[PDB]
């Protein structure tokens, strides 16, 4: 039996854990919480942690743990299974990307059409969108968006964007809350990840949603796709089963289990999401290097400088 610290959405972890149990008869116990609270906890517990695996929304979250030598190496063969365009690889082979989540602009299509959308994510952080664009400054992918802007456009551009959001944007606590604000008609548009929308559309039926997705494309920083992944803890006693689980998550069956439950992009070439996602290739996502521990701190610094 294994214990998985879970910084992913509960629906995601439950789905993959259930599938793994059916497949192997190995029981999975989830410890769910905020990604950075769990990351902090794993560092504190160190070699005494009861965690066998850490599953989370953003591979960026693994950076500190890897530097602290807390993660166990994964088979290179497993890593190669999910290595697609734009996917980051762990330099120490001690974590693995598993699913893609695209940055998107969700908008109220009863109020706006694609003709009203911006060609660049930079264009939303302006007086034109004063009180009309939702953003989530505490979101993991939001932080990744900031890193990508810094890397792609430089710090001045990234800083002015953030200042533009502080002045013109409507702050929401979570992506889920932002999406609902658009559906409820409290804001015409918001910057979130793609899966929230497809999952809502499955529940309620697209015809009953006001919101639709806009993809900026053309390798714009707002076309960023970031990745969720998993790592095995070096401290794990259950190494056999922990590695088996992470392996499983990269397998055709483990990937199929995730995409059935959650509208994230599979990273295996032989798996098709039942959600009818905008084809990865049509996204025209830019490629960005992996977020280092230092990249992370730097982006947090810009957020603070901007007054967020
Ligand atoms: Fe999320």
């Amino acid at each position: 039996d294994i214990t998985v610290y879970n910084g992913q959405h509960k629906e995601a972890a439950t789905a993959v854990a259930k599938a793994f149990e059916q497949e192997t008869g190995i029981k999975v116990t989830l410890n769910s919480g905020k990604s950075e609270q769990l990351a902090g906890q794993l560092k504190e517990e160190g070699d005494k942690t009861p965690a066998d695996v850490f599953y989370t929304e953003q591979t960026a979250t693994f950076a500190d743990l890897s530097e602290a030598g807390l993660l166990a190496p994964i088979s290179e063969q497993t890593i190669q299974q999910t290595a697609q365009k734009g996917v980051p690889l762990a330099p120490k082979k001690d974590w693995i990307a598993l699913s893609g989540r695209s940055r998107v602009v969700v908008y109220d299509h009863t109020k706006l059409s694609e003709k009203d959308m911006e060609k660049s994510v930079l264009d939303y952080a302006t007086p034109k969108w004063k009180g009309k664009i939702g953003y989530v400054s505490t979101s993991g992918a939001f932080l990744e968006q900031v890193v990508a802007l810094s890397k792609m456009k430089g710090d001045k551009v990234a800083l002015n964007w953030l200042k533009g959001l502080k002045e013109n944007g409507k702050l929401y606590a979570k992506n889920s809350v932002a999406l609902q604000a658009v559906e409820n008609g409290e804001v015409p548009a918001a910057l979130i990840n793609n899966y929230y929308w497809y999952n809502l559309a499955k529940e309620k039926g697209v015809e009953n949603l006001k919101s639709r997705l806009y993809f900026v494309r053309h390798q714009d920083p707002g076309a960023l796709v970031s990745y969720s992944g998993a790592a095995v803890l070096k401290a794990s006693k259950n190494q056999a089963e922990a590695q088996k689980f992470v392996d499983f998550l990269a397998s055709k069956k483990g990937q199929e289990a995730l995409v059935a439950a959650r509208a994230e992009y599979p990273l295996r070439a032989d798996v098709v999401s039942p959600f009818n996602l905008e084809p990865y290739e049509k996204l025209e996502a830019p490629v960005v290097s992996a977020t280092t521990a230092q990249d992370k701190e730097h982006a947090i610094k810009l957020i603070e400088e901007a007054g967020l």
